[PDB]
């Protein structure tokens, strides 16, 4: 009976620099999510502080929190996909058009003051040339090694932003569904 | 009511060399999703185009698309899951076995004209030491930070295809699901 | 009718530290899954040996599995969440506090022989700027271009662990859910 | 008719160091909870003020709450599972590797700005030589007698968190639900 | 088919002091429950006299029950509440107000004689540093070593009590539910 | 939207004595499970790898693992229950009889190799007068700020085994369930 | 994530005084219920032993118990009711009727050795001369900041009893539903 | 088979003051509801004439009644509500605004002839120092001994009125729900 | 028709004391909840501002909230309960044990960082000497007279909380549900 | 038409030795319940006082009973499971861990004064080489024989206590269900 979990979760900060165009314009950085960000490492008779053997990601509930007030006008809307390809759409500080117009994963959410989220689940990847994703199958998904520090990556979220000659402020609340494996606790003597 | 969210995509390409050994035989590499790829960046008032607090995804779908034409043959099958383990199965120019058919994710995909997708869920990554997966909990999942180039690493979809003698091509869809937080747009004076 | 995949998974290895310290205390590293981990590179006609086009994870099914005893003592919890904010929370040899307690993905697993799951959805990350997460959303998922070593990263499963003064050994299984795309079959003459 | 209950509440607060190294890592501390933490001192007539009989938990709801920022990236994933095992992973400043991958309670929450939690029900401990959990069973659960300042320990909650470079600040929510018994409210004379 | 359990339990005592301040006023201490409280030491062929590996307590049931009559008035509301933090809200002989009022775990339970119980769920601790919960997730929960007295604390359940100048009695029914594993009875020669 | 979790998972070993008496004799050890086993140390910008603000666990899903064998008779039962009093019953080396046939929790689960499990809720503590204890109720239970090494102690799992002459050996898994909570990832300049 | 809570409970002891008159004739007092006798006082870091900041109690099950035994005769019937009108009808050592007959919460309980129950809802008091109640309204249900020694007191259980010319004991169990708040777990250095 | 209850009742009369100022305006005044007004004493044998041991409050149904008729305008509204926090917002002859707009249990009831009702549920209190509310449980709610005199009081109903140059008149319906205990009726000789 | 409602709530606060003793411990106040906090003092024609004839409270929706962070551990539980006996548990400074564990109304809420609640029903008090509770009984519940500061007492939360050498700090939430009656609006002449 | 049945029970008594040693730490004694304990003898025409044929036990419904009271803290946890191996885990004094937590049939009961029970089936036993169990099927299960003093032994309950420094009392119940067999009556002449 090897079923246990619970709720892990952190916080960060990105910002998206503010622009002298007028246009409605967007903005972009990816967002991988390795688990160096988000193992602790331990002491002792153990090297970091969730140290289980295997684990896999049930789903993905990433909640948007805004600093921004309902006062803040010159109003857009900002965006948030599921992507999962490894070659990348074009960042820069200012590009031309919007290619998010036409892919896979469109929401509509506004700014500034707006928050809302996305529900799916992630893959893990261990081969660069095949990079193949799995259809969506829960209990035939894989389980690998924890590792130190060269754990793989998890490209996580998606997002974009309606650019302006102002500023906003945001926090970031990532809640993630991890099922935990191989209770082997230590117990030295002495 | 923090509740809105819109879909996110991209595109990408990279490529399995084409090799000179006839044997059944398998090609890896990994797909980390981390957001700098993924949200452009802004100007003005605000940094990138997506300038929002917390982020987590929902769900992820990884639509195929093959260039490959149905007349390809000497024809076998690919391959994509769900890998969560921060902890690699090696990466080579020619493996002697498959260790994919000892693992949580098995699909079934033929080549090259072949295209399918896998609906699953991901987990951010604070911590190198711990890396411990949530078990499948939406409301209880983790929010962060938005970062500007830090952003955490989220490793997206299992990839593997058979190799041969031959060349092959391919598009890339990745749509996923992002909700959206912390309406705080921003209107300068003057 | 381009649906078509199956399962993919891998393994690997990472440890927390074996501490000094009595103290209920936490350890954290972060967990990318990036698909070079897990696409093998082929030759010949083609170069990964999962060569296709679109990907993007459906599910996450991350699999615990100890090789930590049943009698092995001093017994505490360990932590497994989804985090998808691209902003970290800070990864010591100990820290003063556990910020967990006060995020959205919390679950609850003990140590150290306690195997568990989290089942949720990734999602692809292209700009750094933005790193804006879709809502729930399958079918409008975004798809993109399958690259060859700069493949996208995927931050893919939270981590967080007790610490003492022993040591822990645990297996790693990540089964994650890829849909497969674009059959184009490479058919070499002569 | 002894059916009688409230809703119980604190708060608290632990951090996890800021590192130097910038891997994917992990860190870890233990999270009892008894009760002596959760029971004020009374006087006169009785000693704590909460002076009852026999206590069991009905469940456990752990809120997460982050003071980090949407804007927080490096952004990685932190970690939260159910643990029983009296026998601990190794706590350390810096862990090698994972083991959470490879245990039974793995969910996925991002960091920084994530919040989310776990819904589970703990168990009391008497007698350390054996340390056995009982299958899930409410009405044939056990009860005991409340007692000054050595009742019993209850591991609550794991945790697991990535670490990097930077700073992170949350607070914490712990909502639990214990059923209370034997009315015998003290009435002096004079 | 590892499927087996049974209904364990004890008893103890704890007394909030009887006060001199006629004010509407609060009492704390903290409960853990630590199984070295709850495995008896065996003998001979074994160690404790529950000697199994693997762990984990499926959910709470606390009973309560009075001493007190019915007669006994002055009469007050006690408290019970689940508590997942780590870091705790202040015991005192006597603190200026409740903060109670304001936390997620409130129910309502009268004083003296009033028996009831709360139906929860706790998770284990490993990492003093991180300490993440997981979500409500049963199967993929965690299971760790067992251990011969360092065995994890786990807080078990809250506890707050109306102060008067009068004396109270209760007993203290815990009736807890875990599953047991590794059948590896000890059959020695001669 | 502070809604994410994943599956956290340690491992640890305690043993009973293997005895000289031949009497059906029982073995106790009380089971805490407080987070700083479960939170591995982070670094840099954080302290434990799990850095989150508030915590609490949904579940306990115990998972038991014999390395027993089928062979191995003398064949009598274990103990495992859910026990929330805060004042324990005795341990010893050999008591006179067993009190567990007259308490709350009680299961059957044979010996030696025997796997089993129970699924129940933990609650935190933080006043050690009053140590009362929730109903069940998930929504309205408690959440507290995440703390260093003071994190509180929670009772996890109730344990008893049968004395005889012999050797056993188990391995332990602990899957627990924990919600997280405050994205806030840190992101550093420079 | 704010749901947490657990069962709280105390007793207390009132008495009728016993008769020279034969008449069927009835006694009353009234019952507050403040929560300065359900919060024990804490030490150190926090006042009460139950600190939190909001609470609301949920529902109201109070348990009777006789220590009458089923011999004692002259029967009669007891009272109990719901009184939320803040003007009391009058207490006497001998009224010349019942008042109680036409009233809005009558029910029939008889005595001496009789036991039963009410299960029903409390609302808090701020200002004296409104004193105004709500509906049947869970979800828009006040929450206000707990207080040392002023919280404000709550009318709990209407009570009325036959008079005859014996004795008669009972004892008092209370069993309240409390949803508690606000994780901010006071972790001191040094 | 202690299961016996009925209907009990008072009634009061308490009064806003008639103003001199036109503005919209709001009075407050506290509602306890000590069960000291709700026992008649009783004689003899006995003590108070409702002489049980354990009693606590099922539901609260307060119905209202005006005096004042359908002709009486300058018609505003007035107010009802739950309260719990034991901490109280100002009483005042004439405050500047109204709070009550931002509170959790807001209802709208007009002026001068209407009435209305809510349906809750109470809790007893017994220490000042926590007061701590449970969760919305009734079968694990406490009982506590009935006492004489120093019965707890229970906040039993918000009341809020819009203040003008009128006077109004109005009857006080209070019915509760007391479920009663321990029949020891109680039998004299001679 | 005399069917009208709405919501009413204030806030209020109250603290337990920071300890000196590491003992697992618990403290204890009473939580009356008496209308005069609660209704405003009106003028001119009337005399408090909710100036109506009848009140009963419908329900009891206590909310948490805390000002504790999610960093804050030495992590406990806290308490809440439904008490209704009118017979105190003691209030002390420090009691010896913790009664709670013995009582009807047992949740299991953590600490610091935690927020729950607890729904169910108060009941109105007349007569000290019986103190008799209805059943759970809505429409055939009391109403009675609303009086100006004499309005009788309702005791509302039971609070319990875990005492150490820390601080902590909370809001209080209090959203109670009353019916209201008698519409008497008043019109002056002139 | 031979179905008849009837409850039958007894009582008993056995303890754990009470410790020195502070630590978490278990007790382990054996239960089988051979029907010789169960059976009381007859005389004249027959021999034992339940003279059937055949029997076989339906369920076990075995209850618990703590004399420990509410206030008896320390607080741990105690076990109970159902072991059905025939080759036992070692019985000591003091044992180094707890084997329980890898086991099958893992549950949570607290101690002292908690009381809960297991639901199961058992097996009768006849050639000690095999000991092979039955899967799940009621109406093919075996009957034998009624016997002497030589009938077979049954293992009924696994039980495991957490030890430490104090004593506790307990009493015992237990119901089992035995469906009867062969009516032969016996009439002597004369």
């Amino acid at each position: 009976n090897g079923i246990f979990n619970t709720r892990l979760s952190c916080t960060f900060g990105y910002t998206v620099k503010a622009t002298t165009v007028r246009t409605p314009s967007w903005a972009v950085d990816m967002m991988r999510f390795n688990i160096n960000d988000f193992v602790p490492p331990g002491g002792g008779t153990n090297k970091i502080s969730i140290p289980f053997e295997y684990y896999r990601i049930r789903k993905v509930k990433v909640e948007f929190w805004p600093c921004s007030p309902i006062t803040q006008g010159d109003r857009g809307v900002g965006s948030t996909a599921v992507i999962l390809d490894d070659n990348f759409v074009t960042k820069a500080t200012a590009l031309t058009y919007d290619p998010y117009v036409n892919y896979s994963s469109r929401h509509t959410i506004p700014q500034p003051f707006s928050y809302h989220s996305r529900y799916f689940t992630p893959k893990p990847v261990l081969d660069s040339t095949i990079d193949y994703f799995q259809p969506n199958n829960k209990r035939n998904q894989l389980w690998l090694r924890l590792q130190t520090s060269a754990n793989v990556d998890h490209v996580g979220l998606g997002i974009a932003f309606e650019n302006s000659t102002y500023d906003q402020d945001y926090n970031i609340r990532v809640t993630m569904y991890v099922q935990f494996r191989e209770f082997n606790l230590k117990d030295p003597p002495l």
